[PDB]
């Protein structure tokens, strides 16, 4: 009989950077 | 007997985007 | 003899969040 499924893969890499923040005040 | 387990699965997807950056200067 | 190897495992989990974005504009 076939053996069992393998273990989970590794985590993916980090996501992309966030957007720029809001401008400073006046 | 049963065969050996399969190999590891593929990497997961990339993570979510990071948060917006800090406010700009005054 | 032993049966064939199992199938590959499930995918890994999603990666961590990306880094913050850069500062806002003036």
């Amino acid at each position: 009989p076939p053996g069992p499924p393998g273990p989970p893969g590794p985590p993916g890499p980090p996501g992309p950077p966030g957007p720029p923040g809001p401008p400073g005040p006046p």
